[PDB]
């Protein structure tokens, strides 16, 4: 079928109990240290508030899990755990429920970030790949953690433009990477989903995560954010697919041996691959360079298994003038 080229054997390597997710026990503490201050966000099975813990006087903030969802619990747990102290990665500081409820919720450092929609806009070349990088610092760290995260989108990388911090938020569809393990592909935000997951490809690893990144970093080199912006699942691939080429797709198919939806035959026409120079223009010019350019078009590929590595992404020349300041 399909593996990851890299970390593909990581969890196999590592005790049962690392990836073992319905067997982990958190520990929970005690929800009544903290004292809820504002609702920051809701979704389908969590809502965050910021907090204070009430012991120590610290600002954090206290994700509230829609309980029973116990293995989703458990999953999402034991990846923090296991990725304590990665680069970049949201900090864990408490799995805690309610005393009497037993709800339980997570608690983690606070960000104080800035909305992607109004920083998109004023980020410098330099902003952009410092901002990638360490991007890119994070995934490096899950996946060599045997981790997918399977949402990277920028609602979920915090980002205070004021001290330069980032962080990867929000691990609940994150998986552990299996060798030959068919996935669920209904994961990602609709603008940030692989190919793979557009056709019905269980077989993905880490190289998912790489799609979403490449997305990112196209939304921010050329201003049109998302870069992608399908109406529904179908249309997401049709608008791939009028900037990769069709020719492309179908290659990428037969390569994998996956059949096509019928429904695409109505709606995907036939289009060439474009230049990535195509989207320049006076508006976006001094974020796009050469190296730029090479980077997106060695993520933005349809084929999984060709993608740059979150690391192979990192040691990109791109990114030389941010390693040169970090030194
Ligand atoms: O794209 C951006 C803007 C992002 C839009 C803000 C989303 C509002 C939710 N707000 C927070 N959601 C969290 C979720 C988790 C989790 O689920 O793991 C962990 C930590 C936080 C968090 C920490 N500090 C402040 C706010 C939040 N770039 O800045």
């Amino acid at each position: 079928g399909s593996r990851a080229r890299v970390y593909a054997e990581v969890n196999s390597l590592r005790s049962r109990e690392y990836w073992d997710y319905e067997a982990h026990v958190p520990s929970w503490g005690n929800q009544d240290d903290y004292q809820l201050v504002r609702k920051l966000g809701r979704g389908k099975y969590s809502e965050v508030f910021e907090a204070i813990n009430i012991t120590n006087n610290e600002r954090v903030v206290v994700k509230i899990l829609k309980p029973v969802k116990k293995k989703k619990i458990k999953r999402e747990v034991k990846i923090l755990e296991n990725l304590r102290g990665g680069t970049n990665i949201i900090k864990l500081i408490d799995t805690v429920k309610d005393p009497v409820s037993k709800t339980p919720a997570l608690v983690f450092e606070y960000i104080n970030n800035t909305d992607f929609k109004q920083l998109y806009q004023i980020l410098t070349d330099f902003d952009i790949r410092f901002y990638m990088y360490e991007l890119l610092k994070a995934l490096d760290y899950c996946h060599s953690k045997g981790i997918m995260h399977r949402d990277v989108k920028p609602h979920n990388v915090m980002i205070d433009h004021q001290q330069k911090k980032l962080r990867l938020i929000d691990w609940g569809l994150a998986e552990f990477y299996h060798p030959a393990q068919e996935y669920n592909v209904r994961v990602a935000s609709r603008y940030f989903k692989g190919p793979e997951l557009l056709v019905d490809y269980q077989m993905y690893d880490y190289s998912l995560d790489m799609w979403s990144l490449g997305c990112m970093l196209a939304s921010m080199i050329f201003r049109r954010e998302p870069f992608f912006h399908g109406q529904d699942n179908y249309d997401q691939l049709v608008r791939i697919a009028k900037v990769l080429g069709t020719e492309e797709l179908y290659g990428y198919l037969k390569k994998y041996h996956i059949d096509l939806d019928p429904h695409f035959n109505d709606i995907l026409g036939q289009h060439s691959r474009k230049r990535w120079e195509n989207f320049i223009h006076s508006e976006n010019r001094h974020l796009v360079s050469p190296e730029a350019l090479d980077l997106l078009d060695k993520l933005l590929r349809y084929d999984h298994q060709q993608r740059l590595t979150a690391k192979e992404a990192m040691e990109h020349p791109y990114f030389y003038p941010v390693v040169k300041e970090q030194s």
